[PDB]
């Protein structure tokens, strides 16, 4: 498995990244600043136990299709299912979302996870790019809210507020945005890119999307 | 115009590449290599012409959208409305494909472009989402064509045909792949990616779509 040492390197970052963000949430009185710590300190935790399970050669199953065998990680979605809707929670408290909106996002979620892993399983090759179209459009339903919705909330909280929403709002979206199109290109779709590369790309992505992420809002001082 | 150097670059690439094909392309005494010279050679010539345009300060005007007045290149949509179905002309001559399938792809092609210059113009911010949609999914049924269609055409030629068509058929799903996350990140969707770095992407995308793709596609012996 050459993927192993982006699978290594992905669970060192994750392994780093909830150690610090545990020691500084540790030490931090603030009732508001640490909501945040903790929520933001289990995503990479919650990543850290997927790349690890990953690397030891947990959550890889052979899915048929296009008259071969191909490797799907599908442990990815075990963490995906826990972590994006963490994500989304960080930003729906920085701006004060209402539970509806919450439910709506976080519903959302669960069927962009849950459709791409039906899609990632699915043995009739045409079937996976109608599954994962339906999970791109959960998704572009999340971040349609995040630029729409949340924008118009996060400008009725104080300018330090809003202008850390801003970057994290435009960290999500660009982030967010490759994800379809890595697993369109990658063996679980067109299987273009090889499986390797495919990891290191993921690898990158959720280590931007998670320590980079938390890195922006645990500095900030829009937490307290 | 911040842009200008990129727009520069994409010039004398464009250039460069079209000078090359020519004289290649005039060089060539087999009937059916000619025809692909003949398609491949206009790809670039075309883009040239707008390129230089673009770098002369032609082709750009301001849409109001978010509160802001906002620079859209309109002219990239000209070259691209006149490209993009010539290199699907290129795939499909090269597996034979038949005339209502062509007919389909290029008025799918039509579809993409003028839905994409529709929302590229819009007003209303929520509704530039919409044609972007759209001409979005006018591209995944494009690729989708490509992908099963054509592969299965290109699977009764000879295997050094087959092959060729296999990597441009790879490089178009994944370089077309681009462009809609390019658009919706940058100035004339989300406005993240500011737009000196977005006309560096479309460069190095425009580029290597036309130039990159040509230079696979001329010096295979699949077209003799
Ligand atoms: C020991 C057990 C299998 C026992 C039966 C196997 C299953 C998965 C294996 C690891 C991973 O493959 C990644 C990595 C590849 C490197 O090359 C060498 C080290 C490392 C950490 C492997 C060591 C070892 O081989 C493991 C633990
Ligand atoms: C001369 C006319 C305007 C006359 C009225 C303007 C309009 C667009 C201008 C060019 C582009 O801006 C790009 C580039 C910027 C560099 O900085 C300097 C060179 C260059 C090629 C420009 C030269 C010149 O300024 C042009 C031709
Ligand atoms: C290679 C396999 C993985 C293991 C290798 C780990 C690399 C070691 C790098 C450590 C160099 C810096 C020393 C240090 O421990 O803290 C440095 C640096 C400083 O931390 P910190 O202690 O907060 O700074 C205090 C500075 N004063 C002494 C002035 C008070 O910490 C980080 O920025 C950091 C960020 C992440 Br994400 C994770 C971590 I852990 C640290
Ligand atoms: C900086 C602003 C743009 C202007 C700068 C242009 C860069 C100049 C590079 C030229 C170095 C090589 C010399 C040459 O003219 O041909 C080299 C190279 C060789 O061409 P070619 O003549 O086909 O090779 C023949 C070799 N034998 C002599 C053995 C028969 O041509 C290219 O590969 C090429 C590809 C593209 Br796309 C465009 C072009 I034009 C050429
Ligand atoms: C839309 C879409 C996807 C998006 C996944 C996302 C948005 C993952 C984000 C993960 C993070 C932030 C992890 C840490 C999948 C599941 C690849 C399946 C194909 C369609
Ligand atoms: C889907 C989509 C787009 C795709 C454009 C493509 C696929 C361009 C390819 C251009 C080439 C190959 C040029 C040379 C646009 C127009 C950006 C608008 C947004 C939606
Ligand atoms: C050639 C075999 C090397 C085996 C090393 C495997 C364990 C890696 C654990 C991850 C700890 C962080 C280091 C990452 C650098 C590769
Ligand atoms: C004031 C800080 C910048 C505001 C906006 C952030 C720019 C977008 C950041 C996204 C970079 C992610 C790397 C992409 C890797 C594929
Ligand atoms: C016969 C079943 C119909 C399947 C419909 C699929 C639509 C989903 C979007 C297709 C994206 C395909 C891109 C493929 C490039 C590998
Ligand atoms: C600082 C002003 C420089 C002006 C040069 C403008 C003309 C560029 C024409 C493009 C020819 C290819 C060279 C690209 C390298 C910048
Ligand atoms: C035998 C040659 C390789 C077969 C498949 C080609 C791999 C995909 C090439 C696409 C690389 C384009 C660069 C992407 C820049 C964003
Ligand atoms: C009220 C008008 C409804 C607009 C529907 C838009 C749906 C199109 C997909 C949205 C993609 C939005 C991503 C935005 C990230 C900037
Ligand atoms: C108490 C606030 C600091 C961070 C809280 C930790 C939340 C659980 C994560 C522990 C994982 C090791
Ligand atoms: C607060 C408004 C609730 C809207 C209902 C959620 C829609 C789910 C997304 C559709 C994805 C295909
Ligand atoms: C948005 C994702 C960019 C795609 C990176 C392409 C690397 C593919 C190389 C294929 C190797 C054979
Ligand atoms: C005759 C075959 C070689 C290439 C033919 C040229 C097609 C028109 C492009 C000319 C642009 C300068
Ligand atoms: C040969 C079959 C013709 C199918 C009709 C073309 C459909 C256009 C694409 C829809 C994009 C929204
Ligand atoms: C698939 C396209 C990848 C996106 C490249 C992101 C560069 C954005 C930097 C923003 C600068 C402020
Ligand atoms: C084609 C993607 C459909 C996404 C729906 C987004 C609608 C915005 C909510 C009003
Ligand atoms: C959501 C994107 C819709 C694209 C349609 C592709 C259908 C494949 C033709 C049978
Ligand atoms: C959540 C919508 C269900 C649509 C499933 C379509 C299944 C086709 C393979
Ligand atoms: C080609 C389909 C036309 C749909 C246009 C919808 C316009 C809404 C702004
Ligand atoms: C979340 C949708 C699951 C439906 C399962 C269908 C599998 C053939
Ligand atoms: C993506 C890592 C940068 C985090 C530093 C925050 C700047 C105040
Ligand atoms: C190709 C669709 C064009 C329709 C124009 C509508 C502009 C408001
Ligand atoms: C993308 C440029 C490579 C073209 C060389 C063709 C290999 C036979
Ligand atoms: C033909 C099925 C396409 C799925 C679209 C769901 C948004
Ligand atoms: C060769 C493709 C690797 C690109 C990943 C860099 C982030
Ligand atoms: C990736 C952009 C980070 C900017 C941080 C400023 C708060
Ligand atoms: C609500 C409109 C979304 C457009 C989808 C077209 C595929
Ligand atoms: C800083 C973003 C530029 C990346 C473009 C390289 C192709
Ligand atoms: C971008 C991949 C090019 C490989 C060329 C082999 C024909």
């Amino acid at each position: 498995r050459p993927e192993w040492i982006w699978l290594a390197l992905g669970t060192a970052l994750m392994g780093l990244g909830t150690l610090y963000f545990l020691v500084k949430g540790m030490g931090v009185s603030d009732p508001d600043a640490k909501k945040f710590y903790a929520i933001t300190t289990l995503v990479p935790a919650i990543a850290f136990t997927m790349y690890l399970s990953m690397l030891l050669g947990y959550g890889l199953t052979m899915v048929p299709f296009g008259g071969e065998q191909n490797p799907i990680y599908w442990a990815r979605y075990a963490d995906w299912l826990f972590t994006t809707p963490l994500l989304l929670l960080d930003l729906a408290l920085l701006v004060d979302a209402d539970q509806g909106t919450i439910l709506a996002l976080v519903g959302a979620d669960g069927i962009m996870i849950g459709t791409g892993l039906v899609g990632a399983l699915t043995k009739v090759y045409s079937y996976r790019f109608v599954w994962w179209a339906i999970s791109t459009a959960a998704m572009l339903y999340i971040l349609y809210v995040l630029f729409f919705g949340f924008t118009s909330k996060a400008e009725s909280m104080r300018p330090e507020v809003a202008s850390t929403f801003k970057v994290l709002r435009n960290v999500t979206v660009v982030l967010w945005s490759a994800y379809p199109v890595v697993w369109l290109i990658g063996s679980e779709g067109a299987g273009i890119v090889p499986l390797n590369i495919e990891t290191l790309l993921f690898m990158v992505l959720d280590v931007s999307a998670k320590v980079g992420f938390g890195l922006i809002l645990l500095r900030s001082r829009a937490i307290f």
